[PDB]
């Protein structure tokens, strides 16, 4: 999946955002408080809709201002060029519409019919919920939460993937794909991660010198990418193969080495974050920022 352009119409701080998505590294870039996750969630909702984002409520789309509120998704999946557009309206005649056309030349048409249900039924056959909410989009936390401790590491797997047998061997084989991203992050210093699975407790161990070691035996970057090794890898147990990645804000060094290497690699990547230092390591650069009480884009690159 390949998202082209993306416009939110009064939706919290956006009154009129527009951002067109390009192939490989897309950086967001904005001081905080500009809009960014905000945006990100747009899409999200954009997508998934009615299906629960996060804590997002149906409210901020359906019952905020009187103006209208409209989400309008354009993306690509498997040759085909798909827009998503969702309308709300306020006031005494409140009410939704929704839409979802494909391409056919240079005219839009309907993939189905234009209601929720319907739109929904279909997303769910083009691209399942689950996949994009947890091997696509990497939320904030989550590799902090791998990194935190067992519990934590045990909580992010649990939210991430969701009966112990399909749970072994779930760990198992995202065992293996970490084992085989962290060997390319290290450069092969390390070429095997063990995830142990233990009541209500995941264990990340690395191996050395034959021997196992946890997570204070790494530098402060081997762990940072051991957990994007690890959330990767989940990911990539989850959708079969990385064709798209939307990262939420990362924690505020090795996220460039980790840019430059590994994401680089994956054919569309939406990131959010504040530091400019990441502006070299963007294929494409958008500068958000909150004026006047409402988000302002503009394009860098």
């Amino acid at each position: 999946m390949k998202l082209e352009r993306v416009t939110v119409k009064n939706f919290r701080s956006h009154s009129d955002t527009v951002v067109e998505f390009k192939e490989g590294i897309n950086l967001i870039i904005g001081q905080n408080g500009s809009g960014k996750s905000s945006l990100l969630d747009a899409i999200l909702v954009g997508l998934y809709w009615p299906l629960r984002i996060k804590d997002i409520k149906k409210d901020e789309f359906t019952k905020v201002g009187a103006r209208d509120t409209y989400i309008d998704l354009i993306f690509e999946k498997d040759g085909t060029k798909y827009r998503i557009t969702r309308r709300f309206l306020k006031g005494y005649s409140s009410g939704e519409i929704h839409a979802m056309k494909r391409l056919v030349g240079n005219e839009w048409k309907h993939v189905t019919e234009p209601s929720s249900k319907a739109i929904s039924a279909f997303m769910e056959k083009l691209i399942p919920y689950n996949i994009f909410l947890n091997a696509i989009y990497i939320r904030q936390g989550q590799i902090d939460a791998i990194l935190e401790s067992d519990e934590a590491r045990e909580k992010v797997v649990r939210e991430v993937l969701n009966k112990a047998l399909a749970r072994e061997a779930a760990l198992s084989k995202i065992g293996e794909l970490a084992s085989e991203i962290f060997a390319e992050f290290t450069e092969g210093k390390y070429s095997e991660v063990v995830v142990r699975a233990e009541e209500n407790k995941v264990r990340l161990f690395v191996v050395w010198e034959g021997k196992e070691r946890p997570l204070t035996f790494l530098s402060g970057g081997e762990r940072i990418a051991l957990g994007w090794a690890f959330r990767l890898a989940m990911s990539l147990y989850l959708a079969g193969e990385i064709s798209l990645l939307i990262l939420d804000e990362p924690t505020p060094r090795k996220l460039i080495t980790i840019m430059e290497r590994y994401l680089k690699k994956i054919p569309q990547v939406i990131l959010v974050s504040h530091d400019e230092e990441l502006k070299d390591a963007a294929d494409h650069v958008i500068r958000i920022s909150l004026e006047n009480g409402s988000s302002k884009v503009e394009v860098v690159s």
